[PDB]
């Protein structure tokens, strides 16, 4: 039972999705930009990810800029509510498996929470080798 909060336009997100598949399972895919998590779900994801709320914020997007979120003037719950109202602010991808939840940045972080080993070598779309045929991380 695996869930990925996915942006098809994000390289990291695509690489993550394919490494999930290369472990032998097809995840549930949530297009978070159109279908974001509810507040309770987002609070849980952050807790499980063990990062700060601010660490989940995506920079270099219109609401981050226009809402001035770079500045340290926002409580965690103010930031959580911005993410729910403007889901492009949620960094990506987030993956949930029976072992845990991670912000998979870089994509190969997902290897931590995939229960089954990569079934063969994995090379990222830009050619960066990740695991060899033997299964060793490079
Ligand atoms: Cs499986
Ligand atoms: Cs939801
Ligand atoms: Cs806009
Ligand atoms: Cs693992
Ligand atoms: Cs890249």
């Amino acid at each position: 039972n695996i869930t990925i909060y996915h942006n098809p336009a994000c390289g990291t997100s695509r690489n993550t999705l394919e490494m999930i598949r290369n472990s032998g399972t097809e995840p549930t895919i949530i297009l978070y930009l159109e279908n974001p998590p509810s507040r309770d779900e987002l609070v849980k994801l952050i807790a499980d990810m063990g990062i700060s709320v601010r660490a989940l914020l995506k920079k270099n997007v219109e609401p981050y800029e226009q809402l001035g979120l770079a500045e340290d003037k926002f409580t965690d719950d103010q930031l959580i509510d911005f993410m729910l109202q403007h889901p492009i602010l949620i960094n990506r991808p987030i993956v949930v498996t029976p072992l845990g939840t991670r912000l998979c940045r870089p994509s190969e972080v997902v290897l931590d929470i995939l229960q089954d080993a990569q079934k063969g070598a994995f090379t990222k779309e830009d050619g960066e080798k990740v695991v060899d045929e033997a299964g060793k991380r490079l």
